[PDB]
């Protein structure tokens, strides 16, 4: 039919050309008279101004800049068409737009220093403590908010390194050898990290402090 419209997703971070058409509007009421176009709503009248727009003569509904999902999700508009003489001719339209994402967030530790401590005898297979980074981006459809976690490196090195593990996806801290001495070394400093699209995206760091009890 004339007067309606699909609701119309559109990723974000888009390349255009814009301005960029995605829809056009149409009143059957165009053959009995010349008919004008307009677009109200937060996003065209109203904060965010000017966001979407819709061409006067046409109707075609119009995007004027790349849409960042982050900042705003979903937009409603309304649409409107008014003859030559100022009448409207329609009841305004329901316009529903939607912002599909993009992977543009790298993942956030929630700290940038997390802390737990063992006991020196404990066994292989002890957890440490965890660790957690989030992400913006989907983490539903896609990987793009999925983090990957893994140990960047250890300090000091004895009685060697790679002492401890990482779970990849709970962020648990676990110790894998034996030798724990606090007499030695009290204290490890682990760099730690978070990827995104599951190890695959780009990545940030934390650090995790790991004490030997006395
Ligand atoms: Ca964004
Ligand atoms: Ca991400
Ligand atoms: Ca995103
Ligand atoms: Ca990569």
């Amino acid at each position: 039919r004339d007067w309606v419209v699909a609701p119309i997703s559109v990723p974000e971070n888009g390349k255009g050309p814009f301005p960029q058409r995605l829809n056009q509007l149409k009143s059957n009421k165009d053959r009995d008279t010349k008919i004008f176009y307009s677009i109200t709503g937060p996003g065209a009248d109203s904060p965010p101004e000017g966001v979407f727009a819709v061409e006067k003569e046409t109707g075609w509904l119009l995007l004027n800049k790349p849409l960042d999902r982050e900042e705003i999700a979903k937009y409603e508009l309304f649409g409107h068409a008014v003859s030559e003489n100022g009448a409207s001719v329609e009841d305004p339209m329901n316009i529903s737009i939607i912002v599909t994402d993009q992977n543009d967030h790298k993942p956030k530790f929630t700290q940038d220093t997390f802390r737990g401590s063992v006991l020196e005898g404990v066994l292989p297979g002890t957890s440490v403590m965890q660790v957690t980074a989030t992400d913006e981006d989907d983490a539903i459809y896609t990987y793009n908010g999925v983090v990957a976690y893994s140990i960047h490196s250890q300090e000091p090195k004895d009685p060697h390194d790679l002492m401890f593990t990482i779970h990849r996806s709970t962020g648990t801290i676990s110790v894998i050898s034996s030798g724990l001495d606090r007499e030695k070394v009290p204290e490890y400093t682990l760099t730690i990290q978070a990827t995104d699209m599951d190890g695959d995206g780009s990545t940030t760091t934390a650090v995790a402090v790991v004490e030997i009890l006395d």
